[PDB]
DNA sequence: GCGCTGAGGAGGTTTCTCTGTAAAGCGCA
DNA sequence: GCGCTTTACAGAGAAACCTCCTCAGCGCGC
């Protein structure tokens, strides 16, 4: 679909992919993959479909099913992969493996030896209103979501039947990028910080879930996969939580 | 024959997802 | 000192991420 589902697709790719060079004894592997669960291997052949590229794999990792794209082909990577993260950027410190990738794709880098070393900083590329102004942004976000929201229910108390309804979503070394996404979201729960870097952004009120909700009806494109489906169930069991149904237009078709 | 390729295959570590627990603010009594 | 509702904090492990190898086969020219 749209021109913004590549916008989409970098956000899904930033979320749950990985840009790669990796020894091949004596040469490389140039790689962009996502590997994902079997519940979203129909995503993974939509993905597939719309970059008219890459290869699709599955794997048992002996009792948990994973199915994986890779686009390992240096012509298609060149013509096809690169433009589309030039044209719609990443927005966290994932952009520095792609600024790598694509430095050392572009000088013929064949040999580990004249690959330069990397380590990926921890250190942002943008601001809060860098992000969230950029136009392309809440289609991003989409596949940003897509690869690492969670909508979920669960019972506040063991003994009572109160149930909670919650939306969350982290990163790590992304102090930046999940403000942004309060920010832009009007939420105003207090970012999480844990051991590892890793900021964790939740809410639970009826406004804050009346506030995605409402993002996604508005957004240009929809989430595809099994975080849709996630969104579907969550939806499902909001209709019978009265504080949230007495309070927001829930439904639709998606 | 030779330099180099990527599909097909697989070993290794950890960031997110998902689901809470404990504590409390609001308002009413 | 109680319904209802929200939030700061955080743990487990599945679902992500990261890494390397073999071997047909290609596209040249000795
Ligand atoms: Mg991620
Ligand atoms: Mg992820
Ligand atoms: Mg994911």
């Amino acid at each position: 679909g749209s021109d913004l589902t590549y916008a989409y697709l970098v956000g899904l790719f930033e979320g749950d992919g990985y840009f790669s060079i990796t020894k091949k004894g004596k040469y490389l592997t140039y790689e962009l993959g996502i590997e994902l669960s079997i519940k979203d291997v129909q995503l993974i052949y939509k993905i597939k479909k719309i970059l008219g590229i890459g290869i699709v794999s599955f794997r048992k990792r002996n009792e948990i099913e994973m199915v994986a794209l890779r686009i390992r082909d240096k012509n298609h990577l060149k013509s096809f992969i690169l433009p589309i993260f030039e044209k719609y950027p990443m927005f966290s410190n994932k952009q520095y493996d792609y600024l790598r990738f694509r430095n050392a794709l572009l000088s013929g880098i064949i040999s580990l030896e004249d690959l330069p070393d990397y380590t990926r900083s921890d250190e942002p590329l943008n601001s809060i209103e860098s992000i969230i102004n950029t136009s392309y942004f809440s289609a991003w976000l989409v596949g940003f979501i897509e690869a690492e929201g969670c909508f979920s229910v669960y019972k506040l108390n063991k003994d009572d039947d109160y149930l909670i309804a919650s939306f969350d979503i982290a990163q790590r070394d992304g102090d930046i990028l999940i403000s942004a996404i309060r920010k832009y979201l009007s939420f105003t729960t207090k970012v999480y910080l844990d051991k590892t870097n890793c900021s964790k952004l939740k809410v639970t009120s009826v406004r804050s879930v009346e506030n995605i909700i409402k993002f996604l009806q508005n957004a240009p494109v929809k989430l595809l996969g099994n975080k849709k489906l996630q969104y579907l169930l969550w939806l499902k069991q909001l209709r019978k939580i009265s504080r949230y149904s007495e309070k927001i237009k829930i439904p639709s078709n998606y």
